[PDB]
């Protein structure tokens, strides 16, 4: 019953020894971890050979691409990762990966993989035929310079992609190819969300007899007992819509016994229109869509709210609901004071910064709530009728540390070699029962790029998180990477000869996005932080210019390159931060069992105790304005989360709403307090 | 706010008039009924012609048989319609025909379709031809001594048309995909819908690769019974498996809030060797059935239990389960003493009478508990993956007056006419989404036949229900309509000369099942039946020797002949009794709004009322045993329903059912207090 020696070990931590805390125990605790129970339980081999041997003989590792090299090349390899004689700096930097991400046996007690184990494999998984490349990947990842998303990180050579991003074309067929797809992905594990814009409403006719449809309700019931049954996803819909109210009332704390779940999230699309008529406080006008699309033959979203809303007002054809917007936004605004629910997304934000918008505009978002892309819809017919492929979203992931980053200076080799990865992933990935996802895989070749330790390394150097001046440096610093990263691209693109499709009705084939980049240069603006990229070469606009001439030659492999989600399960192993939302709290206490694991933040002294601030006591305007000076590089979303406290206002939170719609922030996150 | 004259006029007959009621005040309730109510809403018309035209464009009769015939032999069906002067006899009688099966109009406030017209577009539906053979369709139906089913009544020349569907589920996600797909599909046509969960794997089994992982059947149930909410059927289960505690603690009066199913009813399936361990005393093993799968290859239920349980019993690979019989049948008896389900089919009673037991045995039934066929399972693979399609059951129905067949005596021509009927009838159907249907309705041609009107008629002619004189005449009549059903299915069979498949399979091309008839002469054992068919020829057992001959020179057009079918709500129309169960109440009441509908039985006179007995006062085992002397004739099962008191006891219940065991029963239904 006795409580294990590192754990009593990082229990000390919290005495106070003259008013400080016992920081120098808790590396003790790790080498006592090293002690008494992981090197006690992995199971003993002489040297490589047999044990790859026994590895392949038990049906672990897929044999194939671990017989595409000599026994030598794989023996350096090996060398290459053990001779770092690499250590962990934290108590959870072990135990967050010696528990669910590294590989157990069969009866889940005894440990095979170790920490060098995973990453060369990794390694040799993104070789695919050179040597020294699988020893580059080796040096970039066990310096903790770069990170591979949480799936591929897990699933590589056992027995991939955690986003998924459908549309549901309206009829019985649909739905029934909806809950299929849905059912499909659901035991892959990966993120699958939904999205109801092209549905009839409730109340409507069905084709013969009016007053006959239940609804958008009927479908989420169906979904949320649909979600039970396997190993959580999500929806959306845009706001012009008589049941918005009723899609609304699902997250309520005096839940009806129907109208219950727990299982999908909600959240709302809203253009500029509806932000107009909510601010001049006058009418406001949801549709009957399916009368919209009798009388014009497309579809509600289709088109522009700002060139058609009066327009459907004027005609006599489409029924139309009038309400009022000013109360449905503190209706929101009271909701979001309940939990946070649900999301929001700024459409036009998005399309009029965004490049590919002569495919399709952006409706929706997944689960992550950060990938925006084209989306066309599918139409699923009868069973000898064939049918129309549409197109989907699927993105896989991947972020990077900063702080090794700004060590080494390697940041262009760090972007050349993840960009490979991520390639050789997209290439590597098959599914067999969504066609359109499989088609649009194939197609349209979308990675994801992110990075987090943003926080703690400017905090660790003396910069306040709301000054100026960490503004400007991210600006440069995110210029200069999405610069190696269209570098990259183009490179690529030079090396296969096959762009992605119609990639002339891009804007980058007309240069049109680089168009801000052929002036106004991001030249750092202060010293101190111009000591910190002091070392390496920074661009300028003429390499912009040259680079446009490039591109121009023959063009760009990818459509969408970045991505920021919120890492925070594999933030741990890298012993790091989050991404650029700043921390919630100082120390982090859990119960892993009849125990107290205090995990302090790396960097935790007595000097930086300051710039170690706290999330509730921010300034949330000049967070808005980082996340916006982050915005002027990334295509996509940004993994916005506000932080709010009790005793805070919806007044304000509004305020903060309509601020970041003035600013352009594209979507934001579940509110914490 | 003053009630009408009518119903004033039958409410008068519950006032006692020396004792008695006034049953000649409701002919003048009638009388006023088509006066005050229906001459002032039909639409009138001049004559025939633009009658027609007027009903053609305005999309309401399908015009391409409408078009076949001269306007003359329509003119001529439409004055041999009216040539009857036809009356209703009973207030209900027209109450429960224009208010809902007949025709209306648009907006639902007029009425087009007279009594005449329903019939003889009927009529005319079921000619595809010949005028006279029209005529004789009008001769058989306007003196009620036909009703088709109710569907087909409906629906005929208007805008599917079978009221009963059966499918199974193969074990993949994607054959649950293709289930409650199928399910959606058929629930928009209102037919009837059930499934059967026998060849699922258990809850806290291994899917694939991780043992203790599969959330059972009550998860499907769950899925199902949100899936009918949104356009009502029921499954059913052998009992041999783990979950069957769990499948029997979902109707339960303290219902939980996940374990709740409103909709869908549920059904055991049990052979001999589970009655010989509750009989004897002994334990009982349930079992694993993914396991046998992967044990034996094929699938739980297609071996005998007899052959095989101490097999499986012996064997150390099938995960075992040791219950308590008795105490199961106790439960049993507990949940129907709560309300009377679940339903219950003795399959070994089934297949031990059944022809076509060379394709497979009989697992399940219909929601109405009926039909009883074969029943291959498909396997519906990936999506460029191709299927395997098995066989299902769809059959349409219909039955019959015993009352006029009696005053007529042109048996031998009605079963002519109506075996054409529903011939033609299978011939028109077609759905476009469930293959399988499609497959086996084009395949097995199997056609239902049935009557009503049993106790009505032998209780107004002076018999009592429980005399051994009805169950003889019962046993004579059923003969020969059996004997000329499968008469005129050798004389179609003759005339197309193209029988159904695996036909030498069965046991009607060996005389097997003629082996019966060969000797047991089913002559009429008292006078009073005799007069009762004195006036018409009784066939011989050397005129069986002769149909045996004749069926042997070219064999049976149709693989199943009859059905017995719980039908009320055709009941009313043909102004009569149920089928072969006894009434209820001498007087039904009902309320259609603010009003007190008193509906006497037919034939209420003060001399029989000793004959209409109460269903609550009754030998049960004399019911048990007119249902077997009606079984020697049916291949199918036969609508049982179990009349209980609360003064009774499942003592006495469970002696009942182990009865009905033993005399050979198929099927039961809910029971009744
Ligand atoms: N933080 C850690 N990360 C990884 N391994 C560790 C860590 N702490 C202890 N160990 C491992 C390494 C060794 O196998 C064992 C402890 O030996 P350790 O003292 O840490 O290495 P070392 O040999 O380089 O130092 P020393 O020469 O002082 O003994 O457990
Ligand atoms: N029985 C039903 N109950 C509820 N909703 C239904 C039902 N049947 C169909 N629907 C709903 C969901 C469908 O998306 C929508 C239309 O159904 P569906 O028949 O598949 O469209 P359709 O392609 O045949 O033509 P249309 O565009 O005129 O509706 O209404
Ligand atoms: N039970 C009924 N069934 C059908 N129609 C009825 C019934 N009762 C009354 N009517 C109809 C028939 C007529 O159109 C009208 C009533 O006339 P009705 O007296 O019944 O016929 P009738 O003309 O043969 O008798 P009578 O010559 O004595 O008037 O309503
Ligand atoms: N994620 C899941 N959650 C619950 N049940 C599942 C899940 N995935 C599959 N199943 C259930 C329902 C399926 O009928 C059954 C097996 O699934 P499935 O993979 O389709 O079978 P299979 O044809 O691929 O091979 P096998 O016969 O070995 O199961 O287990």
């Amino acid at each position: 019953n006795q409580v294990p020696k590192w754990i009593q070990l990082n229990n000390e931590i919290m005495i106070q020894k003259d008013g400080k805390f016992q920081f120098d125990k808790d590396k003790e605790a790790v080498h006592s971890y090293f002690v008494d129970y992981i090197n006690q339980n992995t199971v003993f081999f002489h040297n490589l050979k047999e044990k790859l041997d026994y590895l392949v003989e038990n049906q672990y590792y897929e044999e194939e691409f671990l017989s595409l090299y000599s026994f030598e090349d794989i023996k350096e390899v090996f060398k290459t990762a053990y001779a770092k004689k690499f250590r962990f700096p934290s108590f959870m930097s072990a135990f967050k990966f010696y528990n669910d991400y590294a590989l157990k046996t069969n009866d889940k007690k005894k440990i095979l993989e170790r920490y060098e184990d995973r990453i060369s494999i990794v390694a040799l998984f993104f070789a695919n035929g050179d040597t020294e490349k699988a020893k580059e990947y080796v040096n970039l990842m066990i310096n903790q310079e770069y990170q591979p998303s949480t799936p591929t990180f897990l699933n590589a050579g056992r027995k991939l992609v955690s986003c998924f991003l459908l549309e549901v074309n309206d009829s019985l067929n649909d739905i029934s190819r909806a809950i299929d797809i849905s059912m499909q992905l659901s035991k892959l594990g990966g993120g699958v969300s939904l999205n109801l814009s092209k549905l009839r409403a409730k109340g409507e006719a069905i084709k013969d007899v009016e007053n006959a449809t239940k609804g958008v309700v009927g479908v989420m019931k169906l979904l949320d007992n649909a979600f039970r049954y396997a190993d959580s996803g999500a929806a959306y819909l845009n706001i012009f819509h008589r049941d918005i109210n009723d899609f609304l009332d699902t997250k309520k704390i005096s839940a009806d016994e129907d109208v219950r779940v727990k299982t999908l999230s909600i959240g709302v699309v809203i253009p500029d229109k509806f932000v107009e008529l909510a601010r001049e406080d006058k009418a406001a006008y949801v549709f009957y869509p399916h009368t919209i699309y009798k009388e014009y033959g497309q579809h509600m979203d289709e088109m522009d709210m700002n060139e058609m809303y009066d327009k459907f007002v004027d005609n006599p054809r489409v029924k139309k609901e009038k309400i009022n917007p000013r109360k449905l936004l503190e209706k929101l605004a009271m909701l979001r004071s309940e939990s946070g629910y649900p999301y929001i997304m700024f459409q036009d934000n998005v399309n009029k910064v965004h490049a590919n918008n002569h495919i399709s505009k952006v409706k929706f978002s997944n689960l992550c709530s950060e990938v925006l892309q084209a989306s066309q819809v599918s139409s699923y017919t009868d069973y000898d009728e064939e049918d129309e492929i549409g197109l989907d979203i699927s993105c896989n992931l991947g972020s990077l540390n900063i702080l090794n980053v700004m060590e080494h200076k390697s940041i262009e080799k760090t972007v050349k070699l993840a960009t490979d990865s991520l390639t050789h992933v997209s290439e590597t990935t098959d599914i067999r029962n969504a066609p359109a996802v499989r088609r649009a895989n194939k197609a349209m070749k979308s990675i994801g790029l992110g990075a987090m330790n943003l926080h703690g390394y400017l905090a660790q150097n003396g910069i306040a998180y709301e000054s100026p001046e960490a503004r400007d440096f991210a600006n440069t610093f995110f210029m200069m990477v999405n610069f190696y990263s269209i570098q990259r691209s183009a490179e690529i693109a030079k090396e296969k000869g096959e762009t992605f499709d119609q990639y002339e009705g891009s804007t980058y084939a007309t240069g049109e996005y680089f168009d801000k980049y052929v002036s106004t240069d991001f030249s750092p603006k202060y010293e101190k932080i111009a000591n910190l990229f002091e070392g390496m070469h920074i661009p300028t606009t003429e390499d912009w210019k040259k680079l446009k001439a490039f591109v121009a030659e023959h063009g760009m492999y990818h459509s969408y390159r970045l991505c920021i989600a919120p890492t925070g399960s594999i933030s741990y192993v890298q012993s790091s931060t989050a991404s650029v939302m700043p921390i919630m709290e100082r120390i982090e206490e859990r119960t892993y069992g009849n125990s107290k694991t205090y995990y302090p933040m790396p960097g935790l002294a007595s000097n930086n105790w300051f710039f170690y601030k706290e999330a509730y006591d921010m300034d949330m305007f000049k967070v808005v304005d980082m996340i916006a000076t982050i915005q002027q590089h990334i295509d996509q979303g940004i993994s916005f989360t506000l932080f709010l406290k009790d005793t805070m206002t919806t007044r304000d939170l509004n305020r903060i709403d309509l601020y970041a719609h003035h600013r352009g922030i594209k979507t934001i996150y579940y509110a914490r307090t």
